[PDB]
Order: structure tokens, then C-alpha cells, then sequence
């Protein structure tokens, strides 16, 4: 899959986009990249942020489904029309499909000033696409419409950052070591089961129903590692002990102020190691992954009023349940396998880390009750 290998860009805080092409003549845009909804949306009209948009107009296989759509979501909203068009992934399979695309004609918060993409991917399932679950997303039409194989996954690379899609398979030059599977709980965000959480190696042992209220998610739109209220708490307790050799003001870990320090000294080592355990493929059986606090002490670049290595720290509270976000994918390679429900984590070949620590992927460990660790309603 040597093709899409470096297919992904981006910007630090600004998410990870492909190329796409949509209509007849290819109309190219770049399209963020997020496992945490399920439309292809994009910009149709001139909102002066965009590079570019989707003008119907020019295409011949465009086909108006007359139907409007109107989205709010946490930190924004969009709102477009609804219809297909032939749609393709230049540095992608070699296939062309049609797939509903929303045409964004209205929104705030959603496009962000400075950024180079002008749509969005949503690569989750039906259940939560807009308005409804019969509005097939863009990867069911994919392998629907051709033989790609139900799966992809992606390397994310953390000011110009970079990685991998790789569309319909893995490749396996882009890990080390070997991938361990979590299932995927229920077909909708990509839901998992967290069972066990560490700072080095110290379990907060909290009841792990807490560390999956309401869910888990992995969600590449999302840039931090978003625990549950009760659990962010017990988590910040433990890693402010762990780094109590420096203290730091009750802000920067509410992610309210950002904090500094003299070009190539920060102290890593002072900061722990988060361990997450997830739900394994066997009863009674889990394993571990492992991230360092070059990924979740995150570099500020564009603070004008500050000269220093500045960092803003990216775990931060959730009342929407555990969101792995970018902190915690930038540590690995994820297979989103699709055919078989299940979710594979390995050691990225391109995570940031240190001399002295890496980021980990471990098992098979021994859990039980791991299906109480789940929350229902
Ligand atoms: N996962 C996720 N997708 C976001 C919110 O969180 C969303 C995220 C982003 N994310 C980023 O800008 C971003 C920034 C940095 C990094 Cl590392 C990643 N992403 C942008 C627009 C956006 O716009 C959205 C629009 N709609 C949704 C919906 C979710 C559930 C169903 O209804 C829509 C979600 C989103």
C-alpha cells in the first residue's frame, strides 16, 4: 500500500486531512479526517476561511437529493444540502464511488481560520449520521460499490504534522511489534471498553464502569485525551503527585494557561506514563497501551506574547465519556477493522518519544469482569 503511505496532513491543533476529489470534472479538496462522525461534509459556498469549495454547478454527475440537513454538534454547527456525486481518493484505492456529500451552506465554529481543509470525513457508522442512519456514509458506499476491503487505518504523526490513511488494509512498515485487538462494543462512534488505568504503573482503582461513562470512543477529529469528570479528577491527582518535583498552578492542568520552559530542557521524566487497558479479544483477557508526556504535554507555536518551549496540558474533562483523541492516536498505529468489530492498537513507528521511555503497546494481561466496565442506561 506503498501509495497512500504520507497521505495525511495537517497542522498542530488543526486535525489531519487527505486529498479528495468530488464531481465530474474532479473538483480536489482537502477533507479532515474524523473517526468521530459519519457524513462527508463540505463547503459549497465562499466563507473567506476556505481555500476552496464544492461547486455543484460544475458537475455533471452531481444528483440533488432535495433534502436539507441541519447539524449541531458540541462546538459548532453546519448546515447543508444533501446529495451524491462521484467521489474518489487521489492518494487511495484506484476506485471511484458515489457517495452522499452534504453541500455546507451555512456555519459557525465549524471551519477554522488558518486551516487547509475545507470538508469533513466521517468515518464512524450510520447510527449517527445526519438526519438519520439511512444517510449510507461515505466508507459503506466505498466497500459497498467495490472490492476495497472493510477496514482501514492510520498512522497520525504530531508546525506541519503528517501520516498515513490507509484505505482497504495495513501496512505493516508503519509499526513495530505486533497489533492487539479491542472490540468494537457497539457499531456507531467506534465504541471500546477501557478496564484498567495507570499512572506509572499505579491502577487508580476506580470502579471501571466510571472510565467508560457514558462510553469510550477513538476519535481522530478530537486533539486531546478526554476522560470523565470523576476520572480526569483521580487521574490529575495521581500525575500531579508523580510530577510533584516542579509545581505548577491550578490552571495549566484545567488547560486554562499554558507553561514554559528553557529550549531543550523540559523535564520529561518528571511527568509519568498513562497506561489505558482495553478490553481483549479473549475472556478474561486484556492488554495494555502506554502513552508518554510527549503526547499529551502538547507544544503551543503561535503564542506571540511568549518567547519560551510553551506546552498546554491536553487531558482534560469530559461529560461525553472517554474521547481517545489525537493524544493518545499519535502513539500508535490504529486498525479500524470493520470486517471483524475489533479495533487493533500497535506502537506507531512514528510516535515522539525519548531515550529513555517509548510509547507501549503490552499483553496479554489478566482481567476479569471486564464486561461490567461498561456502561448502560
Ligand atoms: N470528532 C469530532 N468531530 C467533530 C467534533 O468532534 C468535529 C471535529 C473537528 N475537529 C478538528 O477541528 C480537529 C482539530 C485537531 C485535531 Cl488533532 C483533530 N480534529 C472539526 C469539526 C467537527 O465537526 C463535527 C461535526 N459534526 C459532528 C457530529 C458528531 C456526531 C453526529 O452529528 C455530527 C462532529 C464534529
Amino acid at each position: 500500500f506503498v501509495e497512500m503511505v504520507d497521505n495525511l496532513r495537517g497542522k498542530s491543533g488543526q486535525g489531519y486531512y487527505v486529498e479528495m476529489t468530488v464531481g465530474s470534472p474532479p473538483q480536489t479538496l482537502n477533507i479532515l479526517v474524523d473517526t468521530g462522525s459519519s457524513n462527508f461534509a463540505v463547503g459549497a459556498a465562499p466563507h473567506p476561511f476556505l481555500h476552496r469549495y464544492y461547486q455543484r454547478q460544475l458537475s455533471s454527475t452531481y444528483r440533488d437529493l432535495r433534502k436539507g440537513v441541519y447539524v449541531p454538534y458540541t462546538q459548532g454547527k453546519w448546515e447543508g444540502e444533501l446529495g451524491t456525486d462521484l467521489v474518489s481518493i487521489p492518494h487511495g484505492p484506484n476506485v471511484t464511488v458515489r457517495a452522499n456529500i452534504a453541500a455546507i451552506t451555512e456555519s459557525d465554529k465549524f471551519f477554522i481560520n488558518g486551516s487547509n481543509w475545507e470538508g469533513i470525513l466521517g468515518l464512524a457508522y450510520a447510527e449517527i449520521a445526519r438526519p438519520d442512519d439511512s444517510l449510507e456514509p461515505f466508507f459503506d458506499s466505498l466497500v459497498k460499490q467495490t472490492h476495497v476491503p472493510n477496514l482501514f487505518s492510520l498512522q497520525l504523526c504530531g508546525a506541519s504534522v503528517g501520516g498515513s490513511m490507509i484505505i482497504g488494509g495495513i501496512d505493516h512498515s508503519l509499526y513495530t511489534g505486533s497489533l492487539w485487538y479491542t472490540p468494537i462494543r457497539r457499531e456507531w462512534y467506534y465504541e471500546v471498553i477501557i478496564v484498567r488505568v495507570e499512572i506509572n504503573g499505579q491502577d487508580l482503582k476506580m470502579d471501571c464502569k466510571e472510565y467508560n461513562y457514558d462510553k469510550s470512543i477513538v476519535d481522530s477529529g478530537t486533539t486531546n485525551l478526554r476522560l470523565p469528570k470523576k476520572v480526569f479528577e483521580a487521574a490529575v491527582k495521581s500525575i500531579k503527585a508523580a510530577s510533584s518535583t516542579e509545581k505548577f498552578p491550578d490552571g495549566f492542568w484545567l488547560g486554562e494557561q499554558l507553561v514554559c520552559w528553557q529550549a531543550g530542557t523540559t523535564p520529561w521524566n518528571i511527568f509519568p506514563v498513562i497506561s489505558l487497558y482495553l478490553m481483549g479479544e479473549v475472556t478474561n483477557q486484556s492488554f495494555r497501551i502506554t502513552i508518554l508526556p510527549q503526547q499529551y504535554l502538547r507544544p503551543v507555536e503561535d503564542v506571540a506574547t511568549s518567547q519560551d518551549d510553551c506546552y498546554k496540558f491536553a487531558i482534560s474533562q469530559s461529560s461525553t465519556g472517554t474521547v481517545m483523541g489525537a493524544v493518545i492516536m499519535e502513539g500508535f498505529y490504529v486498525v479500524f477493522d470493520r470486517a471483524r468489530k475489533r479495533i487493533g492498537f500497535a506502537v506507531s513507528a512514528c510516535h515522539v518519544h525519548d531515550e529513555f521511555r517509548t510509547a507501549a503497546v503490552e499483553g496479554p494481561f489478566v482481567t476479569l469482569d471486564m464486561e461490567d466496565c461498561g456502561y448502560n442506561i
